[PDB]
């Protein structure tokens, strides 16, 4: 063939109302950052564990500003088509298993591959491979971090392909501890469904119709990362004093 139904009705609200959600809860001038502790840069040229784990010079600072990301996600995820329908439990187990997943694709708009940063920023608030060694993490996480942002830069979503990606990993009915499977899954098949018909309608060429494989292949990318983090936020989590620099929510959702 191949076809190329239209979007329906449905799938139109679907995406305007994730589009709106994002909108609401993702601010690109990042003009609350100076609300968060400040950014610390120790001496750290090459770049030491025990100095990095001695001083968590950036930590107070990049854990208010995931903690003030996964807010905001969890404000996302309410505004999911379906994702009220879920069981309060269901709701919150979904939210914590895919949270720091989340964290790393929505930060994917603050990134560039003009220096391979974070720029939220200023100068301050850019943050580079070194800031987030001098927040305790090491090269295992953070090489693959920035492979995966530059991936996905380069896929070039649409912002309706970007909403989609994040509403589509928070609702996944393979997460350990969820009890309603089939309805998650059925909510993730609508939104998997407006997906796939958005890039065959909308996305030139075509056919990218490699794109949604691509971005299906993101999202276990993303599963790995996952698991990555958890490895090291348990040794972050062993250093004397480090939960006063976190936060009660990083606590919950990474403990
Ligand atoms: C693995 C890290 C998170 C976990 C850290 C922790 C200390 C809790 O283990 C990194 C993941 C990416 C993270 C990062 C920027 C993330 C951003 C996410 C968005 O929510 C922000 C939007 C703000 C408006 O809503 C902005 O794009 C920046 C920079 C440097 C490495 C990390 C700190």
């Amino acid at each position: 063939d191949s076809l190329r139904p239209k979007l329906s009705e449905e799938q139109q609200r679907i995406i305007a109302i994730l589009l709106d959600a994002h909108h609401k809860t993702y601010d690109p001038t990042y003009s609350d950052f100076c609300q968060f502790r400040p950014p610390v840069r120790v001496n750290d040229g090459g770049g030491s564990v025990t100095l990095e784990l001695s001083q968590l010079s950036m930590l107070p600072h990049l854990a208010d500003l995931v903690s003030y990301s996964i807010q905001k996600v969890i404000g996302f995820a309410k505004m999911i088509p379906g994702f009220r329908d879920l069981t309060s439990e269901d709701q919150i187990v979904l939210l914590k298993s895919s949270a720091i997943e989340v964290i790393m694709l929505r930060s994917n708009e603050s990134f560039t591959m003009d220096d391979m940063s974070w720029t939220c920023g200023n100068q301050d608030y850019k943050y580079r491979v070194s800031d987030v060694t001098k927040a305790g993490h090491s090269l295992e996480l953070i090489e693959p971090l920035i492979k995966f942002q530059v991936g996905l830069k380069k896929l070039n979503l649409h912002e309706e392909e970007h909403v989609l990606l994040m509403a589509i990993c928070i609702v996944s009915p393979d997460r350990p501890g969820v009890q309603d499977a089939a309805l998650i899954e059925a909510i993730q098949d609508r939104l998997s469904n407006t997906l796939q018909t958005y890039i065959r309608c909308r996305h030139p060429p075509p056919g990218s119709h490699l794109l949604y494989a691509k971005m299906i292949q993101k999202l276990a990318d993303l599963r790995s990362l996952n698991e990555e983090h958890s490895k090291q936020y348990r040794c972050l989590s062993f250093q004397p004093e480090c939960s006063m620099k976190l936060t009660p929510l990083v606590l919950e959702v990474f403990g």
